[PDB]
């Protein structure tokens, strides 16, 4: 909980943004290069606000699996001359279960504010606001409208994004290597 | 900032609580005994809503210095049998500063959420909302409305309560030991 609050803050400072698109105001972490990552309801258009700045967006990609299921991922690529610090060194090839993770926001509503969700398991298949939708990690904490894009980490490790919740119950689409590529 | 959290999240989980009055919703830290406290402008009356339930209130004391100078803390004595595990020994005897603070909030709006607002310094006397106050700590990290009462900490120490906010800088009432008693 302790290391994992030390790498989340970290973390958050060197990669993470406070994006606004028309659909709302999302916590975003860039991950290498001029590509970040969006929870897909974030519904990114032409060009998005990053620390309230216009950014034009030169692609966007929703993340489905091989059926077509959505992963409530959508990574965009900016038009932008910074590059990202390289973090796929964090993202793990498979759904990371933690015992002690920390969720992590910044937005104008959430500014720098951490959240221990405590034990992330992989949840897997979740109908998400009449979306089946795949890959999902779970923690328990009060979850709320306005978090997400906050970033599910434990020590190490950026384990996924935060999509939604109920009552509860958080949910994250984990963040794996290999959507980067 | 890793033992902060450690100590913040150990030390919400056994003496804090969500208040309403009728001015607000607060974090609100329990002392020893029957006794609590909130910022001075939660502005307590006879009967208040502790984690949704109405909870007396026996006796509340807005603490002054000997010059009658608002200090923004108000000690309430709460009409209930279960007696707050004794904190005491968490606060100093005068206004503590630190190099690593967290800020623990626990409300309906910001459910337990944390924030590593970094060096507390002794800052004193401060006009706030019109009011001389005295034996403020501050803190730099985006303030919001609705995170008064929560309880800034660092490990060992529960230094005061968030009482107000202007900007990028934070403000908290030193929460000392000898108002106990
Ligand atoms: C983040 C987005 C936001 O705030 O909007 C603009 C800034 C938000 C966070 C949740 C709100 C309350 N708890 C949260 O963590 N995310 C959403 O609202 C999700 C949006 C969405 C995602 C994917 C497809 C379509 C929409 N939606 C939900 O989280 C959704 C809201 O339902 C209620 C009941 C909480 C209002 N949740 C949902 O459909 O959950 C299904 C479920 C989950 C667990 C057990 C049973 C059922
Ligand atoms: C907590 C109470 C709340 O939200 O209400 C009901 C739930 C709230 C938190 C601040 C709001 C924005 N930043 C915060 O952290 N506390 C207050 O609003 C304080 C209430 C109060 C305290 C003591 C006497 C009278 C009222 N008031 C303020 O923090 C006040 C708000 O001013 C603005 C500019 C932020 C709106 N701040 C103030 O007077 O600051 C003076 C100042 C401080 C530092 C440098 C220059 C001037």
């Amino acid at each position: 909980m302790g290391p994992a609050f030390e790498f989340a803050v970290a973390m958050m400072k060197r990669n993470s943004s406070t994006v606004k698109t028309e659909y709302g105001e999302f916590t975003m972490l860039g991950i290498y290069d001029r590509w970040a990552v969006l929870p897909r309801h974030a519904k990114p258009g032409p060009t998005i606000l990053m620390n309230d700045q216009e950014v034009g967006v030169l692609d966007a990609k929703e993340l489905v699996d091989k059926d077509g299921t959505n992963l409530e991922l959508t990574l965009l690529k900016l038009n932008r001359n910074e590059k990202f610090r390289d973090i796929r060194g964090f993202l793990a090839k498979e759904e990371v279960e933690v015992n002690e993770a920390v969720l992590a926001i910044n937005t104008s509503k959430f500014p720098n504010m951490y959240i221990p969700v405590g034990q992330v398991t992989e949840y897997g298949f979740l109908n998400l606001g009449g979306t089946p939708t795949k890959r999902m990690l779970m923690y328990n904490f009060p979850t709320r409208a306005g978090q997400c894009g906050g970033v599910l980490m434990s020590t190490g490790k950026v384990l996924g994004i935060h999509v939604g919740g109920n009552g509860h119950q958080g949910f994250s689409a984990a963040l794996l290597k290999h959507y980067f590529n």
